[PDB]
């Protein structure tokens, strides 16, 4: 009942530096993923 | 007493440009410099 969708893992890219202010490139990471879960598989315990 | 401090001589770098307006890269020069002076070294003179 549990499935992991991985279109793309972590991917870091750098850009959008503003030379007019001497600010360095915006370092940005992104990820494409999805998780499918269910209550049909679980029982929740106490202690 | 007079000493010159240099961390970057002169760093010219072309960067962000507005492609939509057909603007070319902004060329921005900069330098990290500093100077140390003193009163223990100098005598002012008039005429």
């Amino acid at each position: 009942g549990f499935k992991e969708l991985i279109k793309r893992d972590l991917t870091t890219e750098v850009g959008n530096a503003d030379l007019s202010k001497l600010v360095e490139n915006q370092i940005v990471g992104h990820c494409y993923r999805g998780a499918f879960a269910a209550v049909e598989e679980n029982v929740q315990e106490i202690s």
